[PDB]
C-alpha cells in the first residue's frame, strides 16, 4: 500500500500538451483510442515514462506511430504502464493507445460507467486513469479534442467539454460528435455523457459583458419535469457570483446532468456539471422539503467551481481543501443569501459540530490539508470540506466584506493561469490583511496552522466586572488536545465575534467587535460598560471550536430570549441542554452501576422551560429556530462530551429530558401544531415549481417536529392528527406521518399507504426507505429484513443502499443493541458493498467512527466487526486504509 506524502511533491518529468480522444461505445464494450502529444520537461532526469492506467485492456500502444512490444519495451500491471526510458524519446513525441473498457459492469461508479440508460464519466482524481492512460495528476494541464460515437437510438444525446464542432452519421445506426476544448485543463475536469436525455433550457445574459449563455439541465425522460428548480437555482447562482464576487460565466454554454447512480452529490467538470439525481431533481408532489435546499446548495456549489476552476487549478490533491473548502464557503454565502433564514447557517454549524467534531476527535482525525494519503477518495471528508469552509469563512470574518473581496481578487489575479496551494490563498488574504491593518508588517503566518493542525480547539472564558470603574474583562483561553498528528499543539489565530448584552433590557452595549485571539490566552478589557453585561460569544459561530462560555443557565436563558445573534441563542440553548444531559446521564449511570433500587434525577430547569414556552408562543419568532430549541442536541454532538458512552443510558437520559419538557409544554405544542397548519401547508403554489418558500418549509419542519414530540409523548388522540397528516399533499408531511405512527397500531397501515405513494418515483421511494429505516420501531430488524427482501434486493444503487441502512444506524437503542446485532448487520453490508463499490463501502463505515467512545462492551463488539471486515481477503484498498486508520492499527 503506497503512501503519498505532501512534502514529497515534485513536478513531472513529462508534459502532456494535447489529448485527442476517440470513445467508441458499443453494446458490451467501449473502445477508447487516445493520442497524447507529449514533451520532455525541464525536471526530467531520464526516468521511465509511467502512465496511470487502471483496469485497462490493451489492444496496442505506440510511440510515434510505432507499436510497442510487451515485456521488452513496456510493462503493464493493470495499474501502471511503464515504458523503459531507452524507448522514450528525448524530445517532443506522440504516445498513442487503444484500450477496451466496460462501463456496463463498472459498478464502482468511477471512470466511465453506465447508470441505468446513461453513460457518464466521473474522473475527480484517480478516475480518468480508468478511461485511458494518463499522468493522472491535477498539475498536468492539457488541451482536449474528444470524439464520442455510439448507437443513435440508445444514445441520441452526446456531451463533453468545449464546443461541439462536428456531428456525423456512422454505418450501423451509429452517430458521432466531436468536442474541442482549447483551454488547458486538468484531466479531473474532463467529462463525457451519452444517453437518451431530455432537457429544460434557458438563456442567461451576463451582467457586464452582456454575453448570452445557454443553460441546459438534463435527465432521463421520465423525470424531465423535475428539472425546473435546478434551472432556477442555476440562474440564482450565476447572478450571485456576479453580484457578490463580480464574476461572470466564461463560456457560452453550461450543462447540468442528473444520473441515478452516483457516489457523492455532484462533480464540477468544465462547462458540464454532473449530479446525483437526488441533488438535481425535485417536484412538490414527489420530493420532501429538504430536496429544495439541497439542490440549491449543490447546483450553487458546482457553479462556483467554474470561475476559479477556469483560472486556478490544484497543484496536487493535498490542496483539495483550497478548492472544496473555498467553494463550500461560497456555497454557504449563497444559500444564506437565497434562503434568508437563520436556520441555514444554524444547519451548517449543527452538521460541523456533530459529524466533523466527531471525526476530528476520532482516530481518523486529520488537518484540512493532510500530510499523506493512500486512497485519495478517502479524503473527501467533512474535515476537508466543512472545516475547510469554516477556515475559509474566518478570512471573511477577520477582514470584513470589503477587504475579503480585495483579497479574493488578488488571489485570482496573482495565480491566474497556474496551479495553486493553500499557501497561495493565505498570501493573498495576508495582502488584504496588511491593507486593512494599515500596516505592511502585519502577517497571517500563524493562520497557516488552520491548514496543518488537526483537532478541534477548546475555547474557554472567565469574566470580571468592576461596577465602579464601569470596566468589563473577558479572559480567554485556547487549547487543542494533542493527538497522533501533532505532539505539541500551537495557539491558533482565533477570531471571536462578540457582543455585550445588557441583561436589564436586552440591548447591545457595544458595536460589532471581533476579538483576535492569537495567544494561548488573553484578557480583553472594555471601558464605559455601564452595567454588568452578559457576553454574546462567537457570534455566527465565528471559529470552528469547542465553546465553553462558563455562563450560568440564568445568563444563557437571557441570551436565548434576548440576544440578537441566532447562533449564540441556539448555542446557549444547546449549552443548557448539555449541562442537563451530562447531569442526568451521570445520575442514570451511577444508579445502574450501583444497582440502586431507588434514586433521584435532577429535573429540567423550570425557567428554561418557561423560556422555550415564551419563544414558541411568540408570533414574530422564526419557525425554524423554534424547531431547534425544542430538540435536544444531536447524539453525535453529545458523545464528544462523554467518555465510555453507554448508549442505553443516553437514550434513557434523552427520554427523561423530553418527558420533563413535554409534561409542561405538550398543550402548547398541540396548539401550535394546529395553528401553523394553514400557513405551513398552503397549496397556492403547489404546482409552481419555481416558487420556493423557505419560511413555509420551516413551518412544516416545526409542525413535523411538534407532531413527533406529541406522538412520542402519547398525547391524547394524537393518532387522529397523524392519520389526517398522512393525507397531506406534501411528502414532508405524509412521510412524517409514517415515522411518528411507529408508536401506534396504524404503522404498517401507513407503511403500505406511503409505499404506494412512493413506489413510482425513484427518488421518492428512496426517501420512503429512509423514513422506514429511521422509524422508531421495536421490530426494526424484521422491518429491515422486509426492505431487503421486498424493495432493496441486490440493488447496486448507492442511493438505495444508503437509504436503507444509514438512518437505522442513528437508532440509539436499536443499532447499538448490546448483542452487537446492529454492528454485525452493517459490517455485512459494508463487506458486501466493498465487492463492487469501495467508496460507498467506506461511507457505510460511518457508524464505527465513534467506536472508541462507547462503553467497554460496545467498543469490543464494534472492534470485532471491524477486524472481521479487515480480515476479508478481497477487501479493497479504500476500505483497508480506512479501517486501518480507524482502528489505529
Ligand atoms: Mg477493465
Ligand atoms: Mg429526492
Ligand atoms: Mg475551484
Ligand atoms: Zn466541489
Amino acid at each position: 500500500p503506497k503512501i503519498h506524502y505532501r512534502k514529497d511533491y515534485k513536478p513531472s518529468g513529462f508534459i502532456i500538451n494535447q489529448v485527442t480522444l476517440n470513445i467508441n461505445i458499443h453494446d458490451q464494450e467501449t473502445i477508447v483510442r487516445s493520442v497524447l502529444d507529449m514533451d520532455i520537461s525541464k525536471h526530467n532526469v531520464g526516468e521511465d515514462l509511467v502512465f496511470d492506467g487502471v483496469g485497462l485492456k490493451i489492444n496496442e500502444i505506440s510511440i510515434n506511430n510505432k507499436k510497442l512490444v510487451e515485456g521488452e519495451e513496456y510493462t503493464y500491471d493493470n495499474e501502471f504502464l511503464t515504458i523503459f526510458s531507452k524507448f522514450v524519446p528525448k524530445s517532443k513525441f506522440a504516445f498513442s493507445s487503444e484500450v477496451i473498457i466496460h462501463p456496463e459492469t463498472n459498478y464502482a461508479l468511477t471512470g466511465l460507467y453506465k447508470s441505468k440508460n446513461i453513460i457518464v464519466s466521473q474522473c475527480a482524481a484517480t478516475g480518468f486513469r480508468r478511461i485511458t492512460f494518463f499522468i493522472d495528476r491535477p498539475d498536468m494541464m492539457a488541451k482536449y479534442d474528444v470524439t464520442v460515437t455510439a448507437d443513435k437510438e440508445k444514445y441520441p444525446v452526446l456531451l463533453s467539454n468545449g464546443d461541439k464542432v462536428n456531428e456525423f452519421e456512422i454505418p450501423g445506426g451509429r452517430h458521432g460528435a466531436r468536442f474541442n476544448d482549447p483551454p488547458l485543463k486538468p484531466c479531473y475536469l474532463f467529462a463525457v455523457v451519452a444517453g437518451d436525455l431530455k432537457h429544460l433550457s434557458a438563456t442567461y445574459i451576463t451582467k457586464y459583458t452582456k454575453k448570452k449563455v445557454e443553460l441546459y439541465v438534463f435527465s432521463e425522460e421520465k423525470y424531465v419535469s423535475k428539472l425546473q428548480w435546478a434551472l432556477e437555482c442555476l440562474k440564482k447562482s450565476m447572478a450571485f457570483d456576479e453580484d457578490y464576487f463580480g464574476l461572470e460565466y466564461d463560456l457560452s454554454r453550461l450543462n447540468l446532468v442528473a444520473v441515478s447512480d452516483f457516489n457523492v452529490g455532484a462533480m464540477e467538470n468544465k462547462g458540464l456539471n454532473i449530479f446525483n439525481a437526488n441533488s438535481l431533481l425535485a417536484s412538490k408532489k414527489n420530493s420532501i422539503d429538504f430536496s429544495y435546499a439541497r439542490i440549491l446548495t449543490v447546483v450553487g456549489h458546482e457553479y462556483f467551481h467554474q470561475y476559479t476552476g477556469n483560472r486556478v487549478t490544484l497543484r496536487d490533491w493535498f490542496q483539495l481543501t483550497l478548492k472544496e473548502g473555498l467553494t463550500v464557503h461560497r456555497e454557504n454565502l449563497f444559500s444564506e443569501e437565497m434562503t434568508k433564514t437563520v436556520t441555514t447557517r444554524l444547519s451548517h454549524v449543527d452538521l460541523l459540530r456533530s459529524v466533523q467534531f466527531l471525526e476530528d476527535s476520532s482516530p481518523l482525525s486529520h488537518p484540512i490539508r493532510p500530510e499523506s494519503y493512500v486512497s485519495m477518495e478517502n479524503f473527501y471528508t467533512t474535515t476537508v470540506y466543512d472545516k475547510g469552509s469554516e477556515v475559509m469563512r474566518m478570512y471573511l470574518t477577520i477582514l470584513g466584506e470589503e477587504y475579503y473581496k480585495k483579497g479574493f481578487d488578488i488571489y485570482i489575479k496573482k495565480n491566474d493561469g497556474n496551479t495553486a496551494t493553500c499557501e497561495d490563498f493565505n498570501y493573498a488574504m495576508e495582502q488584504a490583511y496588511k491593507m486593512k491593518k494599515a500596516d505592511n508588517s502585519a502577517n497571517l503566518n500563524q493562520y497557516l496552522l488552520w491548514f496543518s493542525q488537526s483537532g478541534t480547539p477548546h475555547v474557554s472564558f472567565k469574566y470580571n466586572y468592576d461596577a465602579e470603574k464601569k470596566q468589563y474583562s473577558i479572559h480567554v483561553n485556547q487549547y487543542t488536545k494533542p493527538d497522533e498528528n501533532q505532539k505539541e499543539k500551537k495557539p491558533l489565530f482565533i477570531p471571536i465575534s462578540v457582543g455585550l448584552i445588557n441583561p436589564e433590557n436586552g440591548k447591545e452595549m457595544i458595536s460589532q467587535t471581533t476579538l483576535e485571539l492569537t495567544k494561548e490566552s488573553d484578557t480583553f478589557v472594555f471601558n464605559n460598560i455601564a452595567v454588568k453585561p452578559i457576553p454574546s460569544l462567537f457570534r455566527g459561530f465565528s471559529a470552528p471550536v469547542y465553546i465553553e462560555d462558563q455562563l450560568t443557565d440564568e445568563e444563557r436563558i437571557l441570551l436565548l430570549k434576548y440576544d440578537s445573534d441566532a447562533f449564540v441563542r441556539y448555542n446557549s440553548c444547546t449549552n443548557i441542554y448539555m449541562k442537563q444531559i451530562l447531569m442526568n446521564y451521570n445520575e442514570f449511570l451511577k444508579a445502574k452501576n450501583e444497582k440502586l433500587e431507588s434514586f433521584q434525577l435532577t429535573p429540567v430547569n423550570a425557567q428554561f422551560i418557561d423560556a422555550i414556552k415564551y419563544l414558541l408562543e411568540d408570533p414574530h419568532a422564526d419557525a425554524g429556530f423554534k424547531s431547534y430549541i425544542v430538540s435536544l442536541p444531536q447524539d453525535r454532538y453529545i458523545i464528544n462530551f462523554v467518555s465510555n458512552l453507554d448508549t442505553d443510558v443516553l437514550a434513557d437520559t434523552k427520554e427523561y429530558i423530553y418527558k420533563q419538557i413535554g409534561d409542561k409544554l405538550n398543550d402548547v405544542y398541540y396548539k401550535m401544531f394546529k395553528s401553523l397548519e394553514a400557513k405551513a401547508d398552503d397549496l397556492t403554489y403547489f404546482n409552481d415549481e419555481s416558487h420556493v418558500d423557505f419560511d413555509q418549509m420551516n413551518m412544516r419542519t416545526l409542525r413535523n417536529t411538534l407532531l413527533s414530540l406529541l406522538s412520542k409523548a402519547q398525547y391524547p388522540n394524537i393518532l387522529n392528527e397523524i392519520i389526517e397528516h398522512s393525507k397531506s399533499p406534501y411528502p414532508s408531511n405524509w412521510l412524517t406521518s409514517l415515522s411518528v405512527s411507529a408508536y401506534f397500531d396504524k404503522y404498517f397501515e401507513l407503511y403500505d399507504k406511503t409505499y404506494k405513494l412512493s413506489k413510482d418515483d425513484e427518488l421518492l421511494l428512496q426517501e420512503w426507505l429512509k423514513t422506514v429505516s429511521r422509524s422508531d420501531r421495536k421490530d426494526i430488524y424484521e422491518i429491515l429484513k422486509k426492505l431487503e427482501n421486498e424493495v432493496l434486493k441486490d440493488s447496486k444503487n448507492p442511493n438505495d443502499i444508503r437509504a436503507v441502512y444509514l438512518p437505522f444506524t442513528n437508532n440509539l437503542r436499536r443499532f447499538h443493541d448490546i448483542s452487537g446485532k446492529g454492528y454485525k448487520l452493517i459490517a455485512e453490508v459494508i463487506t458486501k458493498t466493498d465487492k463492487f463499490n469501495p467508496m460507498v463501502a467506506t461511507q457505510l463505515c460511518e457508524p464505527f467512527k465513534l467506536w472508541n467512545k462507547l462503553d467497554t462492551k460496545r467498543q469490543e463488539l464494534m472492534l470485532n466487526e471491524m477486524n472481521t471486515m479487515l480480515q476479508e481477503p478481497q477487501i479493497s484498498n479504500n476500505l483497508k486504509e480506512y479501517l486501518l486508520r480507524l482502528t489505529n492499527k
